[PDB]
């Protein structure tokens, strides 16, 4: 319950149906602000910040504890348990999509549905598997993050947004710069050493995978791979927009998909 304040948990909206919104790298829960009004008349929406968000006291970031995504899963499950919520839908972006997958395997009855955005089970390439990055490529990135975080961040923000939407680049850059550089590097490293391919088949929750036209971190082939190997009923929704952060750059397009996906579960 101490976690509820530490991770800035907010519950808004009304009703029986609970929806958790879980953000990805470089933002906090405010990234959901524009799609949020489409959900709160019909749902009780739970928002929180990952421990690595700049909006969380850096005093709480335990490098050794958060060395794997299971620690993040522990936080999610602890929040839901403290709120006494036995059933929900879960919307996860990027690292939170991985967290959601792991959590649904841990507690199948708790997650009635998953919605995965900017999602991948593995961001590194492997033999015949296209994740998007070679080891050498991301190691070059990690070098840059470590040498000059500000310079790296300025370069990454428009790539992540993808589409030429200056306001989204500005907004993403804002929260990206709010992260402590060493925590930022650590979380990225944790994500890039994660590989969930082996356990996708264990998932039993129905799942919607949201695909954009181009994502610097998620090849177009990943969505079909997820659909093929996830063990529940999986549908790919195609979002007609470019980038990794459609909740920031194309909130109108995304919101309508979220509405359909969360109408019943």
């Amino acid at each position: 319950a101490k976690l509820l304040q530490i991770l800035n948990v907010r519950v808004v909206g009304s009703g029986e149906r609970v929806v958790v919104l879980s953000h990805g790298f470089g933002t906090d829960q405010s990234a959901w602000s524009r799609v949020l009004p489409y959900l709160t008349r019909d749902h009780r929406v739970v928002l929180y910040d990952l421990v690595c968000a700049g909006s969380v006291n850096p005093d709480h970031f335990d490098f050794r504890r958060y060395d794997n995504l299971d620690a993040y899963v522990d936080d999610l499950l602890a929040i839901l348990d403290a709120l006494r919520i036995p059933r929900c839908a879960f919307v996860g972006h990027s690292v939170s999509a991985m967290i959601g997958i792991l959590a649904s395997i841990r507690r199948p009855d708790l997650f009635a549905k998953l919605v995965l955005i900017g999602a991948s089970p593995r961001f590194l390439n492997d033999s015949d598997y296209h994740g998007g990055f070679e080891l050498e490529e991301i190691q070059q990135v990690f070098d840059a993050m470590g040498a000059n975080y500000s310079a790296w961040a300025t370069g990454y923000a428009p790539l992540a947004v993808g589409a030429d939407v200056p306001a989204a680049v500005q907004e993403f850059s804002r929260t990206l710069f709010n992260m402590r550089p060493d925590i930022s590097l650590h979380v990225c490293q944790t994500v890039f050493k994660t590989d969930l391919r082996g356990v996708l088949g264990m998932v039993r929750a129905p799942c919607v995978v949201v695909q954009t036209t181009r994502d610097v971190s998620v090849p177009a082939s990943v969505a079909a791979y997820l659909k093929a190997h996830l063990g529940g009923r999986t549908t790919v929704e195609f979002l007609q927009t470019e980038g990794h952060l459609p909740h920031l750059s194309a909130p109108s397009l995304l919101a309508q998909v979220l509405r359909r996906a969360l109408a019943r579960y």
